[PDB]
């Protein structure tokens, strides 16, 4: 796997016809977020993975969810342990997005709080200022905002800099 942020950009160049993708966005960023992991080391407890899988089955169960979901694998063991390492990766992908924004000196304001509120508000089905009410009053909203605008602005930036070669 990756070892450098360099190495894995330069899996995604593209050469010709195929860079003018309409889905650019939506389908680089994916595969960016998805190899992101392999570039960074993580020191945690095996313990905390249980847990962290622990919490995740639980909230499947509260969503109803659980039992279709585990039902697909071979076992919940199965199942587990394949959770475990999609949380680890989780966990990789978040700290790697978190520094790249420190190294590229990138952050989120309140204009680009309240910008986002409103374009989510439709979606929310309420009005654009009950939206941005709630993402000032709501500080876990508020995070959750704030993360979903840095980590998009993160993948574009890192998008943009793949070298394509075009013809």
């Amino acid at each position: 796997e990756f070892e450098t942020l360099e190495q894995l950009k330069e899996s995604l160049k593209k050469e010709g016809k195929e860079i003018y993708d309409v889905e650019m966005k939506e389908s680089m960023r994916e595969q960016l977020l998805e190899k992101l992991p392999e570039i960074v080391e993580i020191e945690i407890s095996d313990r905390t993975l249980e847990i962290l899988v622990n919490e995740a089955i639980n909230r499947l169960k509260r969503e109803g969810r659980y039992e279709q979901i585990v039902s697909s694998y071979e076992s919940e063991e199965k199942f587990r342990e394949e959770l475990k390492e999609r949380i680890l990766d989780d966990i990789k992908r978040d700290r790697v997005i978190e520094v790249l924004a420190q190294e590229k000196g990138i952050s989120v304001n309140d204009e680009e709080l309240e910008k986002e509120a409103e374009e989510l508000a439709p979606f929310w089905g309420i009005s654009p200022d009950r939206a941005k009410s709630l993402v000032k009053a709501r500080q876990d909203l508020r995070e959750e905002l704030r993360w979903a605008i840095l980590k998009r602005k993160v993948l574009d930036l890192l998008l943009q800099e793949v070298e394509h070669h075009h013809h």
